[PDB]
Parts: structure tokens; C-alpha cells; sequence
């Protein structure tokens, strides 16, 4: 019951699409890793980085700074997990590549594949938004590599309905 208030459908086994806020959907599992899409040095901007980041009253970013300046940047496809902040059991960090940037959109490959060490994936379409990646390509890479209970979670109607057409 927790998806009753969200529009949802089941795409796989795995994967199940929700028209939403994701840090909405992660509120509603105690058990779920909400993922982040973030750049190599976690310095969150106006997308999904930035509303967790607002939603922690700035931990997020402070956090973060502290995880760079220890372990250095990480690399396109990499990942980090990191504190919930009351938002999530935890939150995974995940570098997409930057479509803008001319970086190789296969990489999200990676970025998804970092997911299936966790029960419950609460995450949004990676690359899509400020990384220029179409999210009908990001979220077949998410069903393709897909091995855990993962919702996607897409703030768009007009996406929602692209992707269950
Ligand atoms: N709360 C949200 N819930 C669900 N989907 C969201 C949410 N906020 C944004 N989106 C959608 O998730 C997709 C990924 O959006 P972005 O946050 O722009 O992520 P990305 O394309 O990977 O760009 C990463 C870059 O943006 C900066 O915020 C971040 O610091 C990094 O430099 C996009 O379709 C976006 O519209």
C-alpha cells in the first residue's frame, strides 16, 4: 500500500515506474537507498542533487565535501553510498555521464548495475535531465541491468506515459 498514492506500473519483476518526487517515494520505505544523480565532484546543482541537498538543510553537500576532499573525485559511472538523512536508509551517489559533455551514455551501464547490492532501490532516471541523456535510453539501461526491487520514480507525467505507452 505504500504506492497507492502514486501513479505506478509494473515494468519487469525488478522495476516498477512511479510518477512522483522520488524523495516522496523513498519517505515511504525505511528500507530503501534513494539514489542521487550527481556529478564527479558531488557538488549538487538545481536537479535532484539539489532538492536532497535542500531537503537535508545542507548536510548533503557538507557530507559530500568531506567524502571528496578524503577520496578525491570519482569517475563517470562510479558511485557512493552515503547517509540517508532521514530521507532514505541511505543515499547512493551515482555519477551519469554528461550527454553535454560528449561522454559515453553506455556508462550508465554502471551507474545502474551499483544498485543491486541493495534490497530497495528508490531512484530517478539518471542522465536525464541536466546530463542530456533522452530517459527513454536511461531507463532502458536501468532494465537492463536491473537485478533488485528498483522504483523508478519520473516527476513527468508526459515521461511516465512515454515510458508505459
Ligand atoms: N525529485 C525528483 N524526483 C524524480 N525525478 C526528478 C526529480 N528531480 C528531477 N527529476 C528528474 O530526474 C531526471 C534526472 O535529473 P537530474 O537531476 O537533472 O540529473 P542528471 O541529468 O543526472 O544531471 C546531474 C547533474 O544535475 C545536477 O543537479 C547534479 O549535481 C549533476 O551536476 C530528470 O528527468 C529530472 O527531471
Amino acid at each position: 500500500m505504500p504506492l497507492s498514492n502514486f501513479e505506478h506500473k509494473v515494468i519487469t519483476e525488478c522495476v516498477t515506474i512511479v510518477l512522483g518526487d522520488a524523495i516522496q517515494v523513498a519517505k515511504c520505505y525505511g528500507e530503501s537507498v534513494l539514489v542521487n544523480a550527481a556529478n564527479t565532484h558531488l557538488k549538487h546543482g538545481g536537479g535532484i542533487a539539489g532538492a536532497i541537498n535542500a531537503a537535508s538543510k545542507g548536510a548533503v553537500q557538507k557530507e559530500s565535501d568531506e567524502y571528496i576532499l578524503a577520496k578525491g573525485p570519482l569517475q563517470v559511472g562510479d558511485s557512493v553510498l552515503l547517509q540517508g538523512h532521514s530521507l532514505a536508509k541511505n543515499i547512493l551517489h551515482v555519477v551519469g555521464p554528461d550527454a553535454r559533455a560528449k561522454q559515453d551514455v553506455s556508462l550508465l551501464s554502471k551507474c545502474y548495475k551499483a544498485m543491486n547490492a541493495y534490497p530497495l532501490v528508490v531512484t530517478p532516471l539518471v542522465s536525464a535531465g541536466i546530463f542530456g541523456v533522452k530517459p527513454a535510453v536511461s531507463f532502458d539501461y536501468l532494465i537492463r541491468e536491473a537485478k533488485t526491487r528498483v522504483l523508478v520514480v519520473v516527476n513527468s507525467q508526459d515521461v511516465y506515459k512515454s515510458l508505459t505507452i
